[PDB]
RNA sequence: GCUAAUCUACUAUAGA
RNA sequence: GCUAAUCUACUAUAGA
């Protein structure tokens, strides 16, 4: 019943341009305006927990532009891709094939992909993966909040104090945020228990075969005046696997979930893009 | 009245000589012959879970020699490091020293070092680093089983499948590491799921602030067919923004800084160094 | 640039 | 080569 959309534009500056933090803003002010697909301007201004919509950086080349900070300054093949659900016809509108103008300056923005999945059919993709090695890559600064495998027991008793960010990924918290994020999409709550077990459980029983990560800042704007605002998380890849079949098949579950719609905080402002890929043994 | 014994080595082979693996087998044989400490013989040769003996690798320059994925000259300055924990009269025989023969071949044994600390001195050291970024380096391959940080219930659910070694270090899995080697140390038992919680406990609440981290495989020797594995090497700096977590953890921690972490500390692995940086 | 990981009388979340 | 990281309507294990 519900399901997801990825689309994959195509954008092109026709002067040049500063983009702003983080770069997502400009398709954030065409949705903002009603400018392209207004239909999402209550999910692009949600503040409910681990909403499903994912709004990427842009990116040059095959890189998704780093912040942190300066400029492109030229005319350009940018790429960007956004996922989401709601029972909101989104066929109706998209299109848009000419040009834009926003306080960022003028673009152009095509369509170069289509993607739609109902969530229960990904499920038939699980089963060939069963005897893969999973290898996650974050395409994108990814932001993992260390209190979400904190047992919900205690949650009270820390609840002013903010631990940040565990900027070195564990299995079990990114299954765990993949759950956290299945399970506010396919619309099942008082979750927290089930979420905390599973990340436990996942991460003493998974195995970590390799990996390639590195720490890095992100910076994600001013607000209000006069402040600047940036975080920590993680870059690069890390390749897992979980001996127990149950355990695997839920992961890989969550996981093509979150090859959508993205991992940790926060995915609405283009934070924890990732691709999901697999080795057989 | 428990307390720590590290003894800091210099090693010098007489002969052109190939170290076995691992080669700390090399000091170890000091100690299974009467050549050294030889009331350290049995913590050798004892089994017991988180045993508190370190025999670490040995090592040309600042390095722990690697092992095959050689040969050592006529002269050459080895380093080693021995730590280790028992109410067994050593006091005397630490000293110790001269040119020993073993099967290894025919070395010159120096003591550059001897430090000797009671666990509970420590705690003071504790209050100094309580506004630090603890940074923990492994200088060798540390192993740390992913199981350490199962809920004990499903012990027995699982007591057959090995998971293996989480090559990427949690927090959690450090401190729970440091934590039930302090408490063996210590005499404690029924720490199964004290640790459990410690480790989730500090992984919930501890920030990762940088890292520089590696997996790496480490062959241990042959006897039938050819043992090895997976652990990690690099460092890595965080902090735990609660206060008894905080001191819990740099407590265990700074006896993991002698005895060393993560599984086998027997045979040289989970070599560890402590350092800090003020805020 | 390198990226699967192992033997044992299960103390095996151990010891080598 | 480089390794601290935060603003808000505490939905804050969130959203930007």
């Amino acid at each position: 019943m519900p399901l997801i959309f990825k689309i994959g534009y195509n954008v092109i500056p026709l002067q040049d341009v500063i983009l702003p933090t983080p770069s997502s803003k400009v398709l954030k002010y065409l949705i903002q305006s009603g400018k392209l697909i207004p239909s999402l301007k209550d999910l692009i201004t949600s503040r409910d927990k681990y909403k499903p919509i994912f709004i990427s950086h842009l990116g040059f080349n095959q890189r998704r532009i780093f912040q942190t900070n300066k400029t492109i300054t030229k005319g350009s093949r940018l790429s960007s891709i956004i996922a989401f659900s709601t029972q909101a016809n989104v066929l109706s509108e998209v299109a848009d094939e000419g040009i834009f103008e926003t306080v960022y300056g003028k673009f152009h923005i095509m369509i170069e992909s289509i993607e739609i999945v109902e969530v229960e059919k990904l499920k038939e993709e699980v089963e060939k993966h069963m005897n893969d090695n999973i290898r996650v890559r974050f395409v994108s600064p990814t932001l993992l909040s260390s209190k979400v495998l904190l047992p919900p027991s205690l949650s009270e008793r820390y609840k002013k104090i903010h631990a940040g960010y565990s900027t070195l990924p564990s299995v079990g918290l990114i299954v765990a945020y993949a759950y956290n994020v299945y399970c506010n999409l396919i619309g099942k709550k008082e979750v927290e228990v089930r979420a905390f077990k599973f990340g436990i459980l996942s991460n003493a029983l998974s195995r970590i075969i390799g990996y390639d990560l590195h720490p890095v800042t992100v910076a994600i704007g001013e607000d209000s005046k006069g402040n600047l605002r940036k975080a920590r998380g993680v870059m690069g890849w890390i390749e897992f696997d979980i001996p127990d079949e149950r355990l695997k098949r839920r992961a890989l579950n969550y996981l093509l979930t979150s090859s959508y719609l993205g991992i940790g905080r926060s995915r609405g402002i283009g934070f924890g893009e990732i691709r999901l890929e697999f080795r057989k043994i």
